[PDB]
């Protein structure tokens, strides 16, 4: 019960985030191959990393294998993009995916097509860096983007814990109560914006086949079966 | 003011859009030929609509086209979702054209967007939402749809109307600071039915414009 607790929660994520991954540009100028070549190098890199996190989310790892999976394969590229835009949060107009790898707006046109998701993730670190995101509120929001991917017992459990956790973090600032209902509104509606630039970059990474199991699942889980 | 927003986005609803179901069983060209007249007619008083909520009509005529044009999908939806809340496991679309999830597969894909929809309205239906938090909703759904200073304190309002609604309810305030979350956590999966909606509607050609707005706003021109 405590383990979860808005202080003992926000200590866990504190000392759960992921080590930070290098990675350098290469010789030749950016083209549209070794672009996509090293942000897929490093889209990897932290994947395997976002596993080792998630892990170590209070509770995460009693959820059933299924629901482990399905979370983090539901919501992976939302949570990267949160990273990202967490770490580019006070370097406007730069995407800093790694220290030596530090792109602006305008690098991103060496993969037809990226520049508008380069523009989304940009102005919505603005957005974040207006409302001058804490580092707390962050750690918070990233596992909740981890939670909120799909839609029981435990598993809203561990979401309304991780959802009382931020409530405590913005309570500790000491503004009115008017407006923590609103920093928690604002910060909370911009998830939209990283589930909506999440689905952007998804699409245009699959432009960039297997047998549909959508109804079979189902079927699965009606049987009971599904792991 | 909040009491005052609310009344004005209360009358401020839509009509309801009246269709029917067409003789021969449904094909998936009769089917996505009624939901397309549907969905066309209710986008006709989503304009409508959008410019009765307060200080909407004095943002730029761009930013109101902006905002719909962004937002349109997700209004519908959320919609639909409503007043579909009092029927699980169906899509109350018109009173005379209802589906169940099953009458989806009419319309190859569909399904995966009909799930979406009924957990989603499933989420609302357990929150017990209500019908004026719908209204904030909506309107939030509008305008926060894209990313100034009309802009933001337009929604801000709404955002102020929402908790106000959240408070006369009388729970304690962990409480209403939970549901205010929980309410909106639920935007992104509105926001993402949307999506996947757009990806099969355009499933079933023009010119780069992107860049080029960017330029005309640069040099301050787009209207
Ligand atoms: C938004 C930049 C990005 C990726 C990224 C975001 C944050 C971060 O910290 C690191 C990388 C990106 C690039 C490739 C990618 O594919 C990996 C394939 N794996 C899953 C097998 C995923 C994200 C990207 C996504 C789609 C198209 C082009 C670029
Ligand atoms: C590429 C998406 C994915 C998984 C996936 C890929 C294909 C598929 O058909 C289904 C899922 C994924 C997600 C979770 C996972 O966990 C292993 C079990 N627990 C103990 C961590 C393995 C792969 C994933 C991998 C790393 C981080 C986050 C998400
Ligand atoms: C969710 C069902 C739906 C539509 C809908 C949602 C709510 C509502 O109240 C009425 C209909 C839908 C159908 C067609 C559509 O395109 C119309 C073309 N216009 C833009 C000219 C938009 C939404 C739909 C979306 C994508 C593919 C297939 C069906
Ligand atoms: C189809 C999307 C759209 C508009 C649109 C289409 C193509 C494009 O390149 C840009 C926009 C749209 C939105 C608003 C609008 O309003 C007119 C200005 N005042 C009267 C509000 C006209 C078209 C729309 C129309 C009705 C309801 C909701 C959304």
């Amino acid at each position: 019960l405590d383990a979860l607790s808005p202080e003992q929660l926000v200590l866990t994520l504190l000392e759960a985030e992921p080590p930070h991954v290098l990675i350098s540009r290469p010789s030749a100028p950016f083209t549209e191959a070794s672009m996509m070549m090293s942000l897929t190098k490093l889209a990897d890199k932290e994947l395997v990393h976002m596993i080792s996190w998630a892990k170590k989310i209070p509770g995460f790892v009693e959820l059933s294998l299924f629901d482990q999976v399905r979370l983090l394969e539901s919501s992976w590229m939302e949570v990267l993009m949160m990273g990202l835009m967490w770490r580019s949060i006070d370097h406007p107009g730069k995407l800093i995916f790694a220290p030596d790898l530090v792109l602006d707006r305008d690098e991103g046109k060496s993969v037809e097509g990226i520049l508008e998701i380069f523009d989304m993730l940009l102005a919505t670190t603005s957005r974040f860096r207006e409302l001058k995101l804490q580092h707390k509120e962050y750690l918070c929001v990233k596992a909740m983007i981890l939670l909120n991917s799909s839609m029981s017992r435990k598993l809203a459990h561990l979401l309304n814990a991780v959802t009382d956790a931020l409530v405590w973090v913005i309570a500790k600032s000491g503004i009115s109560s008017q407006q923590q209902s609103m920093r928690l509104a604002n910060l909370l509606m911009l998830l939209s914006h990283v589930r909506h630039a999440s689905n952007k970059g998804m699409e245009h990474l699959l432009n960039m086949n297997v047998v549909p199991v959508y109804d079979l699942l189902l079927e699965m889980l009606n049987a009971h079966v599904l792991r």
